[PDB]
RNA sequence: UUGCGUUGAUAAAAGUAUUGUUUUUGUACUCUAGAAGCUACAAAGAUAAGGCUUCAUGCCGAAAUCAACACCGGUGUU
DNA sequence: TTTCATTTTCTGCAATACTTTTATCAACGCAA
DNA sequence: GCAGAAAATGAAA
């Protein structure tokens, strides 16, 4: 028999078999997998929900011209100007008369510019500020005015005052954007009959609709899996009602709100059977005094037990006690705050309807959940709505006593307790382990090895969860190849797979303890406290939706730039900002380099002499604190002020094409990221063609909506990569798909990590990383065929030389290699 | 191991707002009613490439899952 | 004798202000 | 950390 001693780290496990009678090494392994933090899912997250507000801002004005063709108003809406200024027209709209075309233009630009709705700290200031100058005047007065007199209204921006500055935002509420529509409004149907109020209702409706934090996307007709509509066909009504956690004894109900009938009956009647020194009377009397007394704290309900036992509060143990504080026992809170209703009566309802009417105001918060949870819930209710507008004021007012949460048991068990614990004089733990209700069982079938996901499903951070899966996917490999052991020891919360090892080898009568590249020598250091031949095993990467390229969009223009004798097109930069420290900076390299590549010294260049003054004479700051801003040249100073300018960055190469309709120029993305590689052989040449995909390759398809790449387009990737047709496919490789290379004339070789084809114009370069360790620092000596790595600490060498031998090779679990050298007939496009 | 009070941290999921980059148009600025599309400001369109059917409080797309192949939860090969 | 075809460097990358729910861990006490 | 063109090389013609 032997040992395994085993470590692991945040993203790397390293193992060491060892043997106990002699003191030899039998298998060692280091595998490498990226630690899966949760800065990923957060940007998956916020991308979806930006998404989702895009959507709905453009299905919002889609609503606006189906509102305003369905209502016979207009017809066509390219013919209308959109060189008006929209903030005057509505302060016309609140006075006179304005056509049909200018309401349009002013209702469009009024949905497009709704305000913050949260109302009905250095940010609350100021939305406040606007608000306290609401009262007199409407926003689109404010937005007007503050045009007039600045010339500048949108963003955020500092105004110069006389004696002072101060900071203007955009922001306004939308009651003032509700008021103000139905001014302009209602003076227009004054003055138009075609209007309805019908219109206006529906418009205030566009203008002021959202949906409610619990009812998430979707329609009857959508069936998202994210919002209240579901896929399997059942509607919800409230999203957060299907997350609520079960109970810890009987895993298929739900639990109990904390503030039911059930839930303090309980909570006292355990409170009290705590207390030391009572009977089943005198717990009947006790809970009639606190259903029946009003306003009682704790200390009244000790006096009154002081007095049903006629002895000093003295020697009366079991009493809960708060930090710093006086004894504090359960009161029938919630209960005695429903009883100060007066539209309805709680004391003659039942046990079933308190209970259900508080899951009711637990869950949901605002009118319309309230409503339409008392409506859809109570079979049999039939609720008046005098009573309903009573509760959601009552739910509204008391927002301490419905806000603390759920109980841990659900209803049956509670329900189940209740009557055992009138007669006798023990707590829930010795009733519950008398009864023989411990089992709270959850388990999944398997024969001969570990299951992972049982043990998986303990979550603290995904890190633990993903380094606990990688182990036990090494233990069972060991367990498969090597038969039994003797001794298995693990260093990394570790109780629970410290429990569901030893679970695992008390179930199938295994008597093994369980015990608690440099990882690998202190594996052994691990394993003993009971090199070349280190191998290396890693995690392959292939899926296939990763984020496309970057996301900045570009501009291009041709324009012979430097020593060049022909157009070619450029791609733009821009320095923002002329006046900050980099601004500057960036300003004075572009100005030292090479001053003809600006647009201001191509179009307009003797307003660039007016800029070679302050850096002649004197950063541009300093003619701030002289001047202002530096103006534009003109004959008077009226000049437009300068903030930002424009240079050449380099030439086009390899992006993607996102080119309006109506435009002169190419726009673009760049930095487009590689998916994987496909090793082609010229069987007439004697060479090897590695072409390259990258994830902007692959896309939706037009017919089925699937996710797959065509054989055309990958035969016109063929043919643009540089491959014969009349070629051999030999395999593909993914991220970290180890790779053997080897030369045919001194037959000496070497083994890599692929990472990505680069370079897209000049034909079969690979980068690859190395096999142990993964920095390259300077250049280290390889092969003689392929030559020295680049002294940055990139390795971009060339392959498809003559002479040479490209083989895969696999790695299990466990790190043993297997080379292999042909995979198919062709290759796979359907995933 | 189970329950009850406090107070911190994290995770999953939902609803909004104002910019930013970029395209067309207008006004100012420049040179001779035109030209140039630089420099400001204001409208309107796009916002990962892309895609669906139900025609709309419409919907999806940046996470995790892993050595492969062949013959009868197991079994063999390179 | 310039010109082209392969190997190395070196710069550059989207943000911010609110509202709400559910679950899980810790530690400080009362109980078996 | 990595996509990739710009500046720097070596081989021919």
């Amino acid at each position: 028999d032997l040992v395994l001693g085993l470590d692991i780290g945040i993203g790397s496990v390293g193992v060491g078999i060892l043997n106990k009678v002699t003191g030899e090494i039998i298998h060692k392994n280091s595998r490498i997998f990226p630690a899966a933090q949760a800065e990923n899912n957060l940007v998956r997250r916020t991308n979806r929900q930006g998404r989702r507000l895009t959507r709905r801002k453009k299905h919002r004005r889609v609503r606006l011209n189906r509102l305003f063709e369905e209502s016979g108003l207009i017809t066509d809406f390219t013919k209308i100007s959109i060189n008006l200024n929209p903030y005057q027209l509505r302060v016309k709209g609140l006075t006179d008369e304005l056509s049909n075309e200018e309401l349009f233009i002013a209702l469009k630009n009024m949905v497009k510019h709704r305000g913050i709705s949260y109302l009905d700290g250095d940010y609350a200031q100021i939305v406040k500020e606007n608000s306290k100058q609401l009262e007199t005047k409407t926003p689109g007065q404010i937005q007007l005015e503050r045009y007039q007199t600045y010339g500048q209204l949108r963003g955020d921006f500092t105004v110069e005052k006389d004696g002072k500055k101060h900071r203007l935002i955009n922001v306004f509420p939308t009651s003032a954007y509700r008021s103000e529509a139905l001014r302009i409004l209602q003076t227009q149907q004054e003055f138009n009959p075609q209007i309805t109020d019908e219109f206006i209702n529906r418009y205030l409706e566009i203008l002021t609709g959202k949906r409610k934090y619990y009812h998430g996307p979707g329609n009857e007709k959508s069936r998202t899996d994210y919002g209240r509509y579901r896929t399997s066909g059942e509607t919800l009504d409230n999203i957060f009602g299907i997350l609520i956690g079960k109970c810890t004894f009987y895993p298929d109900e739900f639990r109990a709100a904390k503030a039911s009938y059930t839930a303090q009956e309980f909570n006292l009647l355990n409170d009290l059977n705590n207390l030391t020194v009572l009977s089943k009377e005198q717990k009947n009397q006790i809970i009639n005094y606190v259903k029946n007394e009003k306003a009682m704290g704790p200390a009244k309900l000790f006096k009154y037990i002081a007095k049903l036992l006629s002895c000093d509060v003295a020697d009366i143990k079991g009493y809960r006690i708060d930090k710093s504080g006086k004894a504090e026992i359960h009161t029938f809170e919630a209960y005695r705050k429903m009883k100060t209703l007066e539209t309805l009566d709680i004391e003659q309802m039942d046990r079933e309807t308190l209970d259900k009417l508080a899951y009711v105001l637990t869950l949901n918060t605002e009118r319309e959940g309230i409503q339409e949870a008392l409506e859809h819930e109570f079979a049999d209710g039939s609720f008046s709505q005098k009573q309903v507008d009573e509760l959601v004021q009552f739910r509204k007012a008391n927002s301490s006593i419905f806000g603390k949460g759920w109980h841990n048991f659900s209803v049956k068990l509670m329900m189940e307790l209740i009557p055992e614990l009138y007669e006798t004089s023990e707590e829930q733990m010795t009733i519950l382990t008398r009864l023989g209700k411990q089992k709270t069982t959850s388990s999944s079938n398997k024969t001969k090895y570990i299951d992972e996901k049982l043990l998986t499903e303990e979550i603290y951070n995904p890190v633990v969860a993903k380094s606990v899966r990688q182990a036990i996917k090494i233990v069972n490999a060991a367990i498969k190849e090597y038969g039994d052991f003797d001794n298995i020891v693990i260093e990394m919360a570790s109780r629970v797979v410290l429990n569901a090892l030893q679970e695992h080898f008390r179930a199938h009568k295994i008597d093994t303890k369980v015990s608690v590249h440099h990882h690998a020598v202190d594996a052994l250091i691990i394993a003993a406290s009971s090199e070349d031949s280190i191998l290396f095993s890693y995690q392959v990467d292939s899926k296939f939706n990763r984020k496309i390229s970057d996301a900045t969009i570009y501009a291009t223009r041709q324009a012979k730039v430097g020593k060049d004798k022909a157009d070619e097109t450029y791609v733009l930069g821009k320095i923002k900002d002329i006046y900050t420290q980099d601004g500057y900076d960036a300003f004075m390299k572009i100005y030292k380099k090479d001053k003809s590549k600006f647009l201001m010294y191509r179009h307009d260049p003797q307003t660039f002499e007016k800029v070679i003054e302050p850096i002649l004479e004197n950063p541009f700051l300093k003619y701030k604190e002289e001047h202002g801003y530096i103006r534009k040249y003109s004959k008077k100073g009226n000049g437009p002020e300068i903030k930002s300018l424009k240079y050449y960055d380099s030439k086009l190469g390899n992006h993607i094409d996102i080119t309006p309709k109506d435009s002169n120029n190419k726009v673009v993305l760049q930095s487009v990221s590689p998916w994987r590689a496909d090793v082609y052989f010229n069987k007439t040449t004697g060479k090897y063609e590695i072409l390259g995909l990258k994830y902007a390759d692959l896309q939706f398809e037009k017919g089925t909506g699937t996710y797959k790449i065509s054989q055309e387009k990958y035969n016109d990737i063929k043919k643009k990569e540089g491959v014969d047709s009349d070629s051999e496919f030999k395999f593909t490789l993914y991220k970290n798909d180890l790779l053997l290379v080897k030369d045919t004339e001194t037959k000496e070789q070497q083994l890599f990590r692929f990472l990505s084809r680069t370079m897209p114009k000049q034909k079969h370069y690979v980068e690859l990383k190395p096999y142990d360790k993964q920095k390259f620092e300077g250049g280290e000596a390889l092969i003689k065929v392929l030559g020295n790595v680049a002294n940055s600490g990139q390795c971009k060498k060339g392959l498809g030389k003559s002479n040479i031998s490209i083989y895969k090779v696999r790695t299990d679990v466990l790190g043993n290699q297997h080379i292999i050298k042909n995979e198919g007939d062709k290759p796979k496009l359907d995933f």
